[PDB]
């Protein structure tokens, strides 16, 4: 038992990871077999960054202007390419330690791992929840652009975000691998915020049934609601709507604890009238909402990854 | 900026994970060269368990009762041997993945990470701190023992942990790679129990630090206390007592913030006697204790480990 925010084993993504440097500007590369990937504005200096055209600057470029380190080994570039906000560095060497991977892009509500690098070299390794306003609430210093976020099933690694900046609030901001901003964030230096966030209330209820299932049962109680009144309840507290879909996908968690899922949502309606009354739930002063479904039945169940 | 619970990259030490079986009895190995460390009770069954002697169990074992499998290879078991509480299986076989490694024995109060695995094949990674009580709030299901825990510096592991069982409470014991245990627990099943637990002080003044760092500053205060007159209010709140080097530990962290030490004593002590008022610090409405003054330095200007 115990129930703790892991992260995805990071080997196979750190065996992938580079140094990328054009000019003065040095980040974070993702070699996949002999392409290289990482933030397009790479090739901004501090005043492009502005209001920068990007078409304009890459067309000034050669192959020779950007440097990919390998650890210690150097990887020559023989193309390039702009694939939406991120650039495609084309190498002489495929990546021999390339896992089997996919480009996939997520729902806000769910998880991933983040592998913060600085200079190619990987640093830590945490779990992050895509925010309903499209913000993740990282740790990221400068120089981390172009590390990435991946989840990873049996032996292939989804990748599903690569890091470009930091909003004002101190959150996250950044792309799919295909380059696509996730929320309406530009890669350029404008006044833009993260704008107003929900609490994700199927992860809340997926966590309380962790909660059950490690021994913590002080907030259950005898009363129901139905799927409508519940709903009520999570707009006024600034929750997200509850689908039946999220009911159905509740399901297994209910059936192994013996609570309904409606009888879950009474408590907590019950939670966020009353507060949590100086007690504790799985460690925690406050009702957590970035543990998926899918992240408690991997972990109060065991599985594993090859 | 941001803060989060962050893991050193796990890949250095999933290359290591092996899978030992004897009987029907399957848990996890570390193979380093040609050695694989795994607890002792592999070669106990269910009665075995009970109160077992270990030197007459083992004598009566041959290298052919140990299956080892590295991925789907098996590796031919030469040579065993016990030392206290952990086996050493001598196989003809030397990991090619070995990293730098050292066996270190850490102090309640520090942090590391654990990456968690069934049937030799790696689950999930997660920061865990020794606690004061010498037991760990890990997340360890059944066939997770001989998962290790470790930290990393530059190149080099250091192993620090071997999981060896659950107590009552949910919370976990186990030993150091010399196979000593951490705490007052033995590899019989016996009614032993955690025994009380402080909270680390230090550490959450360290986090404190963090939070200043970044931009979370309601909890501070123009008073000033004493050494002295702290650790008088600590210990009524079960808080362990802090030290001149505890102090001097945070210099750095006091120095970059320009809070003084004895300041922020101050500003937990307010916070011991009035709790929070509803607001949060860092994302948490407890106080944290499971960051080191070395953790919050590291996240808060980022080093690399290659
Ligand atoms: C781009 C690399 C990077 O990691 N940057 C950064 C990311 N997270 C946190 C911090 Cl503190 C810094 C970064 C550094 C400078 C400028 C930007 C930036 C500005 C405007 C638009 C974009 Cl896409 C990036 C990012
Ligand atoms: C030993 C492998 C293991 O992982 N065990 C376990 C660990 N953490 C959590 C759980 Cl739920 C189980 C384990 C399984 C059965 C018995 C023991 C045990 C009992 C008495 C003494 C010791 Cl050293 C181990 C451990």
């Amino acid at each position: 038992s115990g129930f703790r925010k892991m992260a995805f084993p990071s080997g196979k993504v750190e065996g992938c990871m580079v140094q990328v440097t054009c000019g003065t500007t040095t980040l974070n590369g993702l070699w996949l077999d002999d392409v290289v990937y990482c933030p397009r504005h790479v090739i901004c200096t501090s005043e492009d960054m502005l209001n920068p055209n990007y078409e304009d600057l890459l067309i000034r470029k050669s192959n020779h202007n950007f440097l990919v380190q390998a650890g210690n080994v150097q990887l020559r570039v023989i193309g390039h390419s702009m694939q939406n906000c991120v650039l495609k560095l084309k190498v002489d060497t495929a990546n021999p330690k390339t896992p089997k991977y996919k480009f996939v892009r997520i729902q806000p509500g769910q998880t991933f791992s983040v592998l913060a690098c600085y200079n190619g070299s990987p640093s830590g390794v945490y779990q992050c929840a895509m925010r309903p306003n499209f913000t993740i609430k990282g740790s990221f210093l400068n120089g981390s652009c172009g590390s990435v976020g991946f989840n990873i099933d049996y032996d292939c690694v989804s990748f599903c975000y690569m890091h470009h900046m930091e909003l004002p609030t101190g959150v996250h901001a950044g792309t799919d691998l295909e380059g696509n901003f996730y929320g309406p964030f530009v890669d350029r230096q404008t006044a833009q915020a993260a704008g107003t966030d929900t609490t994700i209330t199927v992860n809340v209820l997926a966590w309380l049934y962790a909660a059950v299932i490690n021994g913590d049962r002080w907030f259950l109680n005898r009363f129901t609601t139905t799927l409508n009144d519940f709903n009520l309840v999570a707009m006024k507290y600034n929750y997200e709507p509850l689908t039946q879909d999220h009911v159905d996908i509740l399901g297994p968690l209910s059936a192994q604890t013996g609570i309904a899922v409606l009888d879950m949502c009474a408590s907590l309606k019950e939670l966020l009238q009353n507060g949590m009354n100086g007690r504790t739930i799985l460690g925690s002063a406050l009702l957590e909402d970035e543990f998926t479904p899918f992240d408690v039945v991997r972990q109060c169940s065991g599985v594993t990854f090859q």
